[PDB]
């Protein structure tokens, strides 16, 4: 990775140990849980398109889903070779090649091509663009891999509402919609799908009624 | 992370992999307990918004007291926005931008600009906003989660002093009340709630005994 | 913490994810044994008063011992307040105001304000100060918290002298007592205490004799 | 290893004890999968020939792989001093010798020719020719070891395709064969050798089904 | 610790929170074993006379060893002060005061004296005085806890001469006495306490045999 | 250690408490197999005489190998005594005394002596001298603990080829013989030793025939 800085220029180094084992123990462990995404992004910060190829090759298993990633890698190239058409021309000495989208997978480039990318004086972030990939692609695999919908989720008659909101925005994570659709699921679904006892009570409080609000008034079922 | 300097200037990196894993494991263990809040205050020291929303995003579960999160940042937000309205006009170059509540969170804010609100000649400190309003909406699921009342905590007829007084104080870090009406029940309940064998000792005391003397009095129950 | 240098100047970083996970480990494996508070006092070097109080809050349970150590914490600041009454005064841009005790427990003082005091030509360490309260408090807790006396210390008829002389010097440990009456305690009962066939031994030897000579006399029992 | 720079220059260090103990522990766990190749590339980056043959001397056992590792290296070696055949003549001061492929492989070279070869005007990355080598005897080691054929993978008539798909990709990963060769077995094999129920489904989807697409309609069985 | 360099200045850091639960640990698991003086010599490396005492602080148990430890500090403290005698006036600014035992053990000085002593124009190397003063204790300790005598090592009758051996040296190990007096027992009882069928063997090779030539012959017992 | 650099000067650290640790472990665990040599050698990377010397200091047990290791760096350094004659005079200022085989063993040195002879215009590695001496005793130790020959190793009637190949290059790995040698052993014996099964298809591939032609040809057995 590229650790940036303030005052005076930054340093390329090597994926620590701790950072490579971290990667492989949280993908044994929960395998594509929608936490695992987050867990990626962070122990890949500052990442150049070779580190990343790196992260996703120490994994073991889970093939169909690393095919799936580099499918939809592959979509994301293709769409950045349409938007941005490379010149033909001989490289000026100072100045240097705009990336395809086989450099930006790391594909068709070289680590120090990729160190170059991304110090420059107008930088281009290749490791960035690259991660935004395979971030798509692994909420593509999140969503493939819920067993289960937000419609489904009910109440049970002796089950705490605490219990049940729980379950509610766990399902809700890993739905394949946009903001505006999760908005709509979160003000009708949850009160809709409570419990008749819960229900009443939560129906009662209104359309302003909070989450907070909501969990206190069905404490005692 | 920014670590600051005394001579010269900062550096910004990454959430080490050790951090994330002690994060995630506090939550795995301890879920809500009121301690769990200085353990993420302190993992998250010099944190940008994107390094505390990262944190938030590596946690498993909790999804209820997660929702809950977000509805006290909004109410924090829009608190900010009132606070301090914008103003329509183009940013002149050397300057920025003044934030919003949503580039406080994170949301409408890229990284390189959360990097320059906290780095500047007078400092926009946008990732200490943010953890005030996570600590906020922490200590409102600490609190939420707590299942007892300092009102509930009584002396066991055979239950020593040391264990009552260790059960009063953990009752009372959960309460939600001002320190003003934490020292009346500090100064009230201690004593009134104790067994009649130890609260005569107590009561004989008077009003200047300390904790220690109170302890040392009622070491024979 | 701020770590200190010999050319230059030093750099203001965040409590470690290790010292923060050995402070919860030592509290849970030891709680209030003699060694915890070298143990806190070394996780816990160049430390300011937010993080010296960071350290203190994510003790889960002990909370006779932590209010007692707030108590203590009072008691150093009321008379650090008698000691030097603060100016009333407008403060001299270059310059900075003199500490109050609540500053110096980090209730109304800043981080910036903390590093600020540490950091200076003349220097307010105030970080050592809150420090030196807290070891007392601790101090107090620990021998609060010791269930035996020095002067119980007897020797067993059959236990061998090296156990005796292992059991005497933790005992004497947690005494509350100044260096002198712990010379009086070690020059005295040690002999006075062990068993008869031991303590005839000893006092064959007399006074000048060495814990090293003693050791190898009562060898035999 | 040695760590590059932006301003300034790089730093010759040891390979640290976390390194060393993840490639020893890797090797006892996983011994020659694939993904143990990309955890040795990244454990080595920017490893020197000595640093990589320290690494491979720390294995214990697997020594017909070793061996076998030390004859791909021979061959490149030998490949490597055809296509530059080394110059008669005495070292001016200042340039430094072309290096032969036993200086490559660390035999016939000392740890300071190494630092002087990948640290040059013009660089010589010796470290980085060996470490191909190592990855191709490593690859050979991989594909030699596997028990299985892609042409062997079939899909159990109860068996889910998504577990069909995971067992079909992990067996071709170790396959010996041109990326264009893998390109025909997974636009021919997978659909041909999917169970009579998955296989008329995916065959009704046609030339342009993506994997994601192929997965979603097999959830049925 | 001060970490020494050699163009510019050193630093003076705390012992990090894995050299105290390293120590903590090998006291804990070997107690006064004879290799537990150089893990404490290698965790203490470049420490001052707080950071040594912070490590002998954090010993549970083993009072009567940490006593005699104190007691050996006096003497050579004691010793010092006879070599070392201070002389009366006021100290001029720029130099420092000589260090009387006291200081050397931490115990009349502070830590900036300390460092003030360490780093200087002819430097006042206090850490390793007092660090040579808690190794000659140790070593005391180490002999004082042994169970047996070099003279009590005689090989079995049916056991391998390389176990003979090695129970041989580690009982010499412990022994009180200089290195000829080692010498005279190494090249004296290693073949007079060997078993009859070794001895044999042994006294023919004469007395220029190494312990290498002479391991080899008692192969065959 | 002393860690090199390209622009500047090296510094002078401890080793650190993971070294120590993985130090002692490995010998617990592997005690004297080929493979724990290059662990020692790079945990002992950038090494001084007293870095070397409390690396072995740290060992529990083995004393019998320790004698041995002691008695080879005597030799050696006899050995230099012998080819490096010191000159009688008094040191001129700036110069350094040469040094003797008492110096690089870091028996009749300082550690300040040891620095100054490693860094200097023309460099004196006494710590790469001293480790090549203890590496010679380590490997004598490993031959003198190997329990068998290169000579006894058949492959069985049933065995696979492959789990013959690893037996047959272990024992060679600790085989006291020159490469030449080994490679007489490596052309003549694995064939020769093979069962009648393989020997007979080994014999037919010829003399130009590579292991892995060899391992493919005995897969049936
Ligand atoms: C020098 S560029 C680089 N270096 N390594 C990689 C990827 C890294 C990887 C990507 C991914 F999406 C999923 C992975 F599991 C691994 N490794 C791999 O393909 C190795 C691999 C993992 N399983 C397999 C099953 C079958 C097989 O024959 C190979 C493999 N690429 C890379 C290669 C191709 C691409 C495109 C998607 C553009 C075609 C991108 C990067
Ligand atoms: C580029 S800004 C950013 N990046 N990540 C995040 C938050 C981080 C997070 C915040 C929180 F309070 C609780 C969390 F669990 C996570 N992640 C998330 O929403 C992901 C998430 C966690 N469970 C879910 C259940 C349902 C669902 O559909 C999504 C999720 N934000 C962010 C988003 C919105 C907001 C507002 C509160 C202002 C609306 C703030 C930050
Ligand atoms: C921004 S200053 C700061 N920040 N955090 C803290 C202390 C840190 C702490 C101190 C201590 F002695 C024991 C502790 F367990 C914790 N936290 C706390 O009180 C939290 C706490 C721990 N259990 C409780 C049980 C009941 C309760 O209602 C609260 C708590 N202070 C701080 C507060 C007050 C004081 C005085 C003693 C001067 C009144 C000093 C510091
Ligand atoms: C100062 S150069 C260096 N330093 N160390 C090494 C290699 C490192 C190594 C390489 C490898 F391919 C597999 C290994 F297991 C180890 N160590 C070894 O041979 C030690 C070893 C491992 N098992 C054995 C079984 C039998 C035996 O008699 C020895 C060994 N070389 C090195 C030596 C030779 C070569 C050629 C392949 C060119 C002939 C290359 C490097
Ligand atoms: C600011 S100087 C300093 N700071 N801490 C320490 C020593 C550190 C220590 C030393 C030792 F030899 C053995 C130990 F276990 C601990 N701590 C201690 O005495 C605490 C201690 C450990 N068990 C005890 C049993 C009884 C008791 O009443 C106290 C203790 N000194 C220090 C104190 C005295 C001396 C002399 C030997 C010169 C009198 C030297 C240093
Ligand atoms: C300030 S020089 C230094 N500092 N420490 C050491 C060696 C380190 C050591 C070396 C070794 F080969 C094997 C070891 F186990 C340890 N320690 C030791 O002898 C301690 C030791 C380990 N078991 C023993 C059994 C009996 C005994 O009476 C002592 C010991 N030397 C050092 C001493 C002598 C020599 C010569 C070989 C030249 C005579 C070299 C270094
Ligand atoms: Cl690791
Ligand atoms: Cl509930
Ligand atoms: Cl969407
Ligand atoms: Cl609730
Ligand atoms: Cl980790
Ligand atoms: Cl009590
Ligand atoms: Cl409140
Ligand atoms: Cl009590
Ligand atoms: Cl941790
Ligand atoms: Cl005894
Ligand atoms: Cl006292
Ligand atoms: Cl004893
Ligand atoms: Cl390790
Ligand atoms: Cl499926
Ligand atoms: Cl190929
Ligand atoms: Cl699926
Ligand atoms: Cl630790
Ligand atoms: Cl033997
Ligand atoms: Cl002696
Ligand atoms: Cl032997
Ligand atoms: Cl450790
Ligand atoms: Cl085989
Ligand atoms: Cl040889
Ligand atoms: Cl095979």
């Amino acid at each position: 990775p590229i650790v940036q800085n303030l005052q005076g220029q930054m340093v390329h180094q090597a994926i620590s140990p701790r950072t490579l084992n971290a990667w492989v123990k949280v993908v044994e462990e929960k395998a594509f849980s929608p936490e695992v995404i987050p867990m990626f992004s962070a122990l890949s910060e500052g990442a150049t398109p070779q580190d990343l190829n790196t992260m996703l090759n120490t994994v073991g298993g889970h093939q169909a889903a690393m095919q799936m990633l580099k499918e939809t890698i592959n979509e994301e190239a293709a769409e950045w070779d349409r938007l941005h058409p490379v010149h033909a021309g001989p490289i000026a000495p100072g100045q240097m090649r705009e990336p395809r989208g086989s450099d930006i997978a790391g594909t068709t480039s070289t680590l120090q091509e990729q160190i170059g990318w991304m110090t420059h004086n107008p930088p281009i972030p290749v490791g960035e663009i690259y991660k935004r990939w395979i971030i798509l692609g692994l909420n593509k695999i999140v969503r493939m891999y819920s067993p289960t919908s937000i419609l489904d989720i009910r109440q049970g008659p002796k089950e705490p509402f605490r219990d049940y909101v729980d379950r509610f925005y766990k399902t809700l994570r890993a739905e394949q919609a946009s903001q505006e659709v999760k908005n709509w699921m979160t003000e009708t679904l949850l009160v809709q799908n409570a419990n008749p006892d819960c229900k009443t009570i939560l129906k009662a409080l209104g359309p302003g009624a909070t989450l907070e609000e909501m969990m206190t008034a069905c404490q005692g079922v």
